[PDB]
């Protein structure tokens, strides 16, 4: 529930479990042509698919994952700097991943994981540098940051889409952070 997490992580969230379980009752054919990234010239024009690719899983695990450490971290994201930030982040997070992905393996290719580098690269460098906004994870998601640099390189998983997004996710979110971090302190320049 709400009453304190963000309305965007739920929001979000809850979709992806609500596209998940509607491939298993039915179809998830019809869904994955509707949402995966563009794979034909004539789908350029479609822009939903740049970031709808990302509400479509593979496995129980594959989305279990994905969500635990998107509404925790995507979360910390929007109670800290706002829902349009959280917002903002997932829609370009979204389309740079799956483009870059798109380059190295094609079209075929779905679910957060990207967002949720992006989201863990975001949190990581504005934690490592405005020290104070955040108080630590936990320790065992500052772990599973080190090793899991393995779990694309070489493959201990496998998150269903390549470590291209993964990769280029992370990325994005250290270079927003870092730019979001500049920002803050030239404006706290003239200030008590
Ligand atoms: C101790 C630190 C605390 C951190 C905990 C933080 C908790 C935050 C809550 C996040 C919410 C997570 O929500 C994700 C749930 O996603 C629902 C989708 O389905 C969930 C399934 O649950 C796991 C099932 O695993 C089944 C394994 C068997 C098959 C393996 O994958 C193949 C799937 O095939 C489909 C079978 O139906
Ligand atoms: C035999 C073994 C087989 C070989 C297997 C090899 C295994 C390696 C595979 C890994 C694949 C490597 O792919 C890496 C791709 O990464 C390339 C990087 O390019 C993608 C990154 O794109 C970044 C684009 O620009 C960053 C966007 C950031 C924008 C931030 O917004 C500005 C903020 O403005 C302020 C607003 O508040
Ligand atoms: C956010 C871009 C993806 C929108 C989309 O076409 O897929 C999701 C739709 C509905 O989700 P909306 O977020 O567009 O309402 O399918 C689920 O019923
Ligand atoms: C960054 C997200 C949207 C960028 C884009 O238009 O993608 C076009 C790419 C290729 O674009 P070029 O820049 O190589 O023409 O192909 C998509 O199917
Ligand atoms: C990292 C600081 C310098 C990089 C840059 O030219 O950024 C231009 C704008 C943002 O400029 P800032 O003033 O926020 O750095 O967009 C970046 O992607």
């Amino acid at each position: 529930f709400l009453a304190q997490q963000g309305k965007i992580t739920l929001i979000l969230t809850a979709l992806c479990v609500l596209i998940y379980i509607a491939q298993q009752l039915g179809f998830e054919d019809d869904i994955m042509y509707l949402m995966h990234y563009p794979a034909y010239e004539e789908q350029d024009s479609e822009v939903w698919r740049y970031i709808s690719h990302t509400l479509v899983h593979l496995s129980n695990l594959h989305i279990l994952f994905n969500l635990s450490w998107f509404f925790i971290f995507g979360g910390m994201i929007e109670r800290t700097f706002g829902s349009v930030k959280l917002l903002m982040l997932y829609v370009v997070a979204s389309a740079i991943t799956g483009y870059v992905q798109n380059y190295v393996s094609g079209p075929a290719f779905f679910g957060l994981s990207g967002v949720v580098y992006a989201v863990l690269g975001y949190v990581f460098i504005r934690d490592k540098l405005n020290h104070h906004l955040f108080d630590l994870p936990e320790g065992f998601f500052t772990m599973l940051l080190v090793g899991i640099a393995l779990g694309f390189i070489s493959p201990l998983f496998g998150v269903e889409m390549g470590n291209a997004a993964h990769i280029s996710g992370l990325i994005v979110g250290l270079i927003w952070g870092f730019i979001d971090s500049k920002l803050r302190k030239n404006s706290l320049e003239l200030v008590p």
